[PDB]
């Protein structure tokens, strides 16, 4: 029912999450090896991570409108509050979408499960880390990924016929967890679990 081989990505992948919303960064001069969005949405100050991307995008200084999706983690930087990518330009305007999703599952003794689901988008611009975070901890819950099996894809499909896959069988990559896209032009999301 739980196969030891996947303990690391079913912990990382039911690990909460925090979404912060029409917010501001901060960044300020870089300090160590990397540089940081610094956001205060309560008590505390988070650290996100310019990875990917987001470093040339990101001047220092001050950055409204901004969201972030959180995923707080262990760090090497001795930081209490971390989290790596996931920021967006806040909603200009409502938004309120659904996409078709179907989940294929094959198990180790050759059996073939298909579920659909809709997945209700809120944000006209999204981050990987969250489409990709969000999916997974919801197949864990629902069709037991990183219980019996442990690897296959995510298939994000677009208005365009562009595409953005995540493997199952490790993390996302961290450099894509500050790609960005187009929440509204996500058509169908295609799971395949083998
Ligand atoms: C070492 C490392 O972390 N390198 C990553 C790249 O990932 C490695 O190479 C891949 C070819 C694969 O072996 C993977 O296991 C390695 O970790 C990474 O390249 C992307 O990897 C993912 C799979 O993990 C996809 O194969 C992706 O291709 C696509 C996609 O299907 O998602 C193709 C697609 O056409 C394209 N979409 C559009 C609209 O242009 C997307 C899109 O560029 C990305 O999804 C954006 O994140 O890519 C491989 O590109 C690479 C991607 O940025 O980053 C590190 O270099
Ligand atoms: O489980 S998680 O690690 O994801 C949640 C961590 N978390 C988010 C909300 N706060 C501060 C609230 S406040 O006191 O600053 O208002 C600490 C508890
Ligand atoms: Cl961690
Ligand atoms: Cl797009």
């Amino acid at each position: 029912e739980i196969n030891p081989k996947f303990k690391d990505l079913r912990a990382y992948y039911t690990k909460p999450s925090l979404e912060f919303k029409n917010e501001i960064g901060i960044i300020l001069k870089k300090w160590t090896t990397i540089r940081f969005m610094n956001v205060v949405p309560d008590y505390f100050i988070y650290k996100i991570a310019l990875v990917g991307k987001d470093d040339k995008k990101y001047g220092e200084g001050v950055h409204r409108n901004v969201d972030v999706f959180v995923v707080l983690e262990e760090n090497n930087y001795n930081l209490e509050k971390y989290s790596v990518g996931g920021i967006t330009k806040s909603n200009s305007k409502k938004v309120d979408h659904k996409a078709g999703v179907r989940i294929t599952k094959e198990d180790n003794k050759g059996t073939i499960s298909h579920d659909v689901s809709e997945f209700k988008i809120t944000k006209e611009q999204i981050s990987l880390k969250e489409l990709d975070f969000k999916l997974r901890k919801q197949l864990i819950e629902k069709n037991n990924l990183y219980g019996n099996v442990g690897s296959g894809k995510i298939v994000i499909k677009m208005k365009n016929g562009g595409k953005y896959t995540f493997e199952l069988h490790k993390k996302l990559q961290e450099n894509r967890m500050a790609d960005v896209i187009d929440g509204t032009n996500i058509d169908n999301i295609e799971v395949n679990i083998k």
